[PDB]
């Protein structure tokens, strides 16, 4: 349908073994010195082989990084690329308590890199920051952030971005050859996950069209979450799920009752027969959380959460942006949902809804941190699936109307109704699909646009997107 037509999901397909040979010149593995214990680590160190050179990335500190990379470049000439395995420390900063250190160090070293003169492209490695391939298990939504990231320095540094990979469990000797062979060439590709199977590389499609009933979805009934519930999207969504039936609706927002619109939107809510809370709760104090989760009452329990909670502003490019600026737009993402998980894991909740963003799904230039945010919550929605829990990620793409613009509508990302916009999201809720774009595309326009400086092999799997670029 036309609500069918918004909505787009993520797969990973096969794509050729690499070749044989490591790589010819000489490789360049960053490493988090406190950080650099875990077996994949190890394991990527070994496979790369004694005379890779190795750079320990100490603390944060650009400007000393960018010293020392000059130097080593200096001693070496020119990399073959640079390899990082920064992404295994996920403990998070000590001065920015929503930043996992490997993200803060990631950035970091894209600028230092760059501040340095080092062209070699960069591969950014994970372990377990993506679910591909059938049965795969997620186990690591920090690492999944920098997926977002990666993508982003992809868009704005295309000339020295290799890409990212996602290791198994178990690097073995077949896992190590894809690795180094991916290094040597790979195909293209640069959103890669090495399986026990093959290597897989990252998709974007249309979803499949509706099935009414498909997902067992229960009718909306007791009480369920909206954090950022006072407006945009959150508020639209709450408006819905009264029109649905809820018995009652807790809305949050760091203003609460005092936000633009909160009064008008209680009497509306309220016309539809809603018991209708509005807390003032910023979603990341976790004793807060807490305290809002007590205040239910035994005829009202928790049933769902939509986390719509989360800023956009203060973003800037890689090249650009600080640690106090990324954790400010991690906090009512990673921080928030963190809490969310671990206050209602044990609450049998019928949903657990994240609004993700189209920044976090194919990449945005100038939105980095944004990216990386919201890239964590897709993750964490696999992560918990693994578990046995419910979850779903919803990546957005333009509203009309309501919510959070010119730059992304000229780029063929087109503003969506909302009606048509929370349609597309009941049909993903009633099929219980665990992660969609929901987004209406000119691929006239994107395209040729997003691909103008690299290709893309992620669009190779939308029909539109081969076409407009014939
Ligand atoms: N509009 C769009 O086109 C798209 C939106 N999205 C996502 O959808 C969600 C909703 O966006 P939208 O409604 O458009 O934006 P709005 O600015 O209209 O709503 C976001 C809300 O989140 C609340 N919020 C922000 N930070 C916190 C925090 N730390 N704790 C609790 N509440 C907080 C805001 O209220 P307060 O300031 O009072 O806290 C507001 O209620 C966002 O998470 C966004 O990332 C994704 C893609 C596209």
């Amino acid at each position: 349908s036309h609500m069918d037509a918004l909505r787009y999901h993520i797969e990973w397909n096969r794509v050729a073994e690499p070749g044989t040979a490591r790589p010819a010149g000489r490789l360049l593995a960053v490493i988090s010195p406190d950080h650099a214990g875990a077996p994949w680590v190890t394991a990527v160190l070994d496979a790369l082989g004694p005379d890779t050179v190795r750079f320990e990335a100490k603390g944060t500190d650009r400007a000393a990084w960018a010293a020392q990379l000059a130097q080593l470049r200096e001693d070496e000439g020119e990399f073959h690329a640079v390899v990082s395995l920064l992404a295994a420390a996920e403990a998070l900063h000590t001065d920015h308590g929503s930043v996992p250190l490997g993200l803060a160090q990631t950035l970091l070293l894209a600028q230092a890199l760059g501040d340095a003169g080092l062209t070699a492209p960069l591969w950014c490695l994970t372990r377990g920051g993506v679910a591909a391939g059938r049965g795969d298990v997620l186990s690591s939504p920090v690492q999944g952030a920098l997926w977002g990231l990666g993508r982003v320095i992809g868009l704005e540094h295309p000339d020295r971005w290799g890409g990212l990979i996602d290791l198994p469990e178990t690097v073995d000797t077949r896992a190590a050859a894809r690795l180094t062979g991916l290094l040597a060439d790979a195909g293209g590709e640069d959103q890669l996950a090495i399986r026990g199977s093959g290597v897989l590389a990252r998709r974007l499609a249309h979803a499949a069209p509706a099935v009414p009933g498909s997902g067992k979805r229960p009718p909306v009934h007791g009480s369920v979450l909206v954090t950022g519930g006072t407006g945009g999207i959150g508020g639209r969504v709450a408006r819905r799920l009264a029109e649905q039936g809820a018995a009652h609706l807790v809305l949050t927002s760091r203003r609460g009752a005092d936000a633009p619109g909160a009064a008008e939107l209680r009497a509306e809510l309220e016309q539809l027969g809603v018991r209708v809370t509005i807390a003032a709760c910023d979603a990341a104090d976790r004793e807060a959380l807490a305290a809002l989760l007590a205040e239910l009452p035994e005829d009202a329990p928790l049933t769902a959460v939509f986390h719509s909670a989360g800023v956009a502003h203060d973003d800037a490019p890689v090249a650009d942006l600080t640690l106090g600026q990324l954790d400010a737009l991690m906090r009512a993402k990673l921080t928030a949902a963190r809490h969310l998980h671990e206050l209602t894991a044990d609450l049998d909740l019928d949903a657990f809804v994240l609004f993700s963003s189209g920044a976090a799904v194919w990449g945005s230039g100038g939105q980095p941190g944004y990216a990386a945010a919201n890239a964590y919550l897709d993750a964490l929605a696999e992560h918990r699936r693994s578990l046995g829990l419910t979850a779903s990620s919803v990546a957005w793409g333009t509203w009309g109307e309501v919510g959070m613009h010119d730059r992304l509508v000229r780029q063929g990302v087109l503003a969506m109704e909302p009606e048509h916009a929370l349609g597309a999201l009941d049909q993903m809720l009633e099929n219980d699909d665990t992660a969609a774009a929901i987004t209406l595309m000119d691929w006239e326009m994107f395209a040729p646009a997003f691909t103008a400086n690299r290709p893309s092999a992620l669009l190779s799997t939308v029909p539109e997107a081969v076409s407009a670029l014939s």
